[PDB]
């Protein structure tokens, strides 16, 4: 009877979906025939601009191949939280819900607004989950005194904020998102004392915005003597290159009580030692550190990653991930549950494509329908087992754990536990100390920490490496997409932002594709689906499309200033096959709208803002990652590119002025095809 | 004079800018940022009402002043306004704060104010905005 699952994988009907298929085959198929053409029926003799072009048309018909395969099979997943809650969540019983872990990253108060960071941790605090079963790690790389008073200062405001939102369920939890909203707040608002109540917590919240201003101000100077404790202790991370580890608990069992008497989820500041000389590496050290921290103290089987400027959006995230998550027959083939990155506050007309829609709506998709969607960094909520390396369960030793996990004996004896949580008869004045052990700097040596465990480390962006490395493993990986979204952030403001981002991304692919984790060849022979190994190869290889195209860009130009077409005569049996596939193009495209709703506007932008980076960034991303192999400037191509093709076009008709007769025709196919390259760079530049 | 009694030291206190209240208030700036002082948002709120009582006392002399009686303009004193007449009125000087105008809400002085308005009779020329400089 209560065998009903705890979510659903919806098909997409077969009224949008078979078309896109057959549009996609009609494609391949004009395709096919179009090239078979050019291939035949060569420019007149001796020129040499035909080769290049028909080698760039080659390379991008194999890129579009490439790119549209994985992409057969979108899927969507529609949650029940009513059936989970009446499983687990009974009501008058202790509740059976799985306990999580959700870390916070931060490294600099100064570049990092600690308000921005408070508002996170107070809308992670005020979850709609039991308090019992959130512990809430926040890891401060930098180990700034200013961090650690803003987070007690947000814990103090907590122990009455919380109580107002569990209360009135109010929709962000975020105290600065609530109250900057032009939504009517008396909407579906019955208690008869909300009014006062909210204006109590307006009030409140904004002296708690004051002090935190003051504690900023306050350390906006560096004493000369160094950092001094309120105790009148000096700060232990004084010097940040070579300060140890520390580690305090403000709100928990014994942390206090909130204004209605109840308790609070467990809040944790930890910081990693750090002593000169010894590598750290960033963000995945320090998610490892946090991993081990949270498995000595807490032990929570499943953990939500998330950043300083993320804040949860919809207080039932955590539900909508143990839906998947505590699933009997799911949950123990799933590694992840990943959910798509919302930016508040993005330009309506979206100049910088911040949105990003289409990778979050079309790509994620179909990925999910294969084997699941890509680790994307933020907003993920991933299994203990699966981060630990082990094998998901197939479907009809002390030294090598000592080796494989470390010399910590509290912590591979945690790893045992089968349904988490620490045993008991553990001192916590011995537990503190054991999470001290583990989160010195010099633990990760000889073991399997940050190459087939956890956080894979690596200059790249390391968040396609660890997801790429747990599904070689056959692991399955889940896209949870509520209405309302899960976690919201802030998009960078200036294109100078965006630039060095996407430069990074490039980068980070270019870097995996000259290394051992290349999907080419790296899990042959293991769990992972060859539909999947395609899309990976996709997501890997993409940015050295950048270098035919910017050559292709160039081929107008050279076709304006040489006076001579890259398509040999016209012929009605050649047009016939170039109208054809540009409708074909213009069919998919709406098709690809039509079963997604991305809209014309976005989909339009994607297309000039893929062009962009393919000549702007991209290119600089391979010229870099190749001279690392072998041994602002990013929009100074495309504006010469640019540039070139206006000047090219002037030269162009100066031609017609000189020519009479040949004013029309060829040149006119050459201004189209240079209109067609100067639209495409027409965003920037 | 009597509302900058109460309006100056807040501004010198919390260093507000601009410093006039229609201004200031009236801004869609975060008016929390770079806000140190724990007792600021009661002050601020404060002040807010009392600008808004001192606006409508405004409107209040305005609308009784719109009206023009038949008899002339008579002070609160009770003695008739010299400057009945325009164009045949004599010279007026008043001091309203100074060195012993009063003292505002902290006790402090604050800046001299003085009303001046000169002289006018029929049939002589005042030279508008450069006569009024010089005097
Ligand atoms: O967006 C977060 C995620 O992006 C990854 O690059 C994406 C890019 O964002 C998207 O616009 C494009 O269509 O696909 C690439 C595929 O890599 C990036 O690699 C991640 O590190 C990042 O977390």
């Amino acid at each position: 009877e209560a065998r009903q699952p705890l979510s659903r994988k919806v098909s997409i009907p077969s009224s949008r979906i078979n078309p896109y298929r057959m549009v996609i085959m009609l494609r391949l198929v004009i395709l096919c025939i179009f090239l078979h053409y050019r291939i035949t029926n060569p420019v007149p003799n001796a020129y040499p601009l035909w080769l290049v072009s028909v080698i760039c048309e080659i390379w991008f018909a194999i890129s579009w191949i490439l790119d549209q395969f994985p992409k057969w099979l979108p899927v969507n997943r529609e949650t029940y939280l009513d059936r989970l809650a009446l499983r687990y969540d009974r009501e008058g019983e202790p509740s059976q819900l799985a306990a999580v872990d959700i870390f916070v990253s931060t490294v600099d108060p100064l570049k990092e607004p600690p308000l921005v960071t408070a508002n996170t941790v107070l809308s992670i605090l005020a979850v709609d989950y039991p308090v019992d079963k959130v512990s809430c790690y926040v890891s401060d790389d930098g180990a700034a005194m200013l961090t650690f008073e803003a987070l007690a200062e947000t814990s103090e405001f907590a122990r009455k904020w919380v109580p107002f939102s569990k209360k009135y369920s109010i929709e962000p939890r975020a105290p600065e998102w609530y109250f900057s909203q032009k939504i009517d707040y008396l909407k579906d608002k019955v208690h008869p004392s909300f009014v006062k109540d909210r204006r109590a917590m307006k009030r409140e919240y904004e002296e708690f915005k004051v002090r935190i201003n003051g504690l900023v101000s306050k350390a906006q100077k560096v004493p000369e003597e160094g950092w001094v404790m309120q105790d009148g202790t000096p700060w232990p991370g004084n010097n940040t290159r070579d300060h140890p580890g520390m580690i305090q608990v403000f709100l928990g069992q014994s942390g206090g009580l909130d204004t209605e008497g109840n308790e609070l989820p467990r809040l944790v500041y930890v910081s990693r030692e750090k002593r000169p000389g010894f590598q750290h590496h960033k963000k995945a050290g320090a998610m490892n550190a946090l991993v081990r921290v949270s498995a000595v103290l807490t032990n929570g089987p499943f953990l939500l990653n998330l950043d300083c400027d993320h804040y949860i959006n919809n207080s039932k995230a955590l539900r909508e991930a143990m839906c998947f998550m505590m699933d009997p027959n799911l949950g123990k083939h799933v590694c992840y549950v990943q959910f798509p990155q919302r930016f508040d506050g993005i330009d309506r007309n979206d100049r910088y494509a911040n949105r990003n829609t289409v990778f979050f709506d079309i790509n994620l998709r179909g990925l999910d329908g294969i084997q699941g969607p890509v680790y994307v960094g933020t907003g993920c909520v991933f299994n203990r087992t699966a981060l630990y390396g082990y094998e998901p369960p197939l479907k009809p030793s002390q030294m090598s754990l000592e080796k494989r996990f470390g010399q910590s004996a509290v912590f591979v004896a945690s790893t045992l536990m089968e349904n988490g949580g620490v045993p008991q008869s553990a001192t916590p004045e011995t537990l503190l100390k054991e999470a001290i052990h583990v989160i010195s700097c010099g633990y990760e040596d000889k073991t399997d920490w940050g190459s087939e465990i956890g956080w894979i480390y690596g200059s790249v962006t390391e968040d396609i490496l660890t997801g790429f490395k747990m599904h070689a493993r056959g692991w399955r990986s889940i896209y949870c997409m509520p209405k309302r979204p899960a976690f919201k952030g802030s998009a960078p403001i200036n294109l100078s932002d965006r630039l060095n981002q996407v430069l990074r991304w490039a980068l980070g692919s270019v870097e995996i594709l000259f290394s051992r984790h290349c999907p080419i060849w790296y899990g042959y022979g293991g769990r992972l689906k060859w539909l999947e190994r395609f899309a990976y190869v996709n997501t890997t290889i993409y940015p050295v499309t950048a270098i035919p195209l910017l050559i292709y860009c160039i081929l107008p130009a050279v076709c304006l200033l040489t006076n001579k077409f890259i398509i040999p005569q016209i012929s009605n049996l050649a047009s016939i096959w170039f109208i054809s596939l540009f409708l074909s193009i213009f069919a998919t495209g709406i098709l690809e709208m039509r079963w997604s709703g991305v809209g014309i506007d976005e989909w339009w932008r994607n297309e000039q803002f893929w062009v962009i980076g393919g000549v702007s960034a991209h290119l600089f991303a391979v010229f870099q990652g190749l001279l690392k192999v072998l041994a602002t400037t990013l929009l100074i191509p495309p504006t010469t590119l640019l540039i070139i093709n206006l000047v090219g076009v002037v030269a162009g008709i100066s031609y017609a002025i000189n020519s009479g007769y040949q004013s029309w025709g060829p040149l006119f196919g050459k201004l189209f095809f240079a209109f067609w390259v100067i639209i495409h760079l027409y965003p920037f530049l």
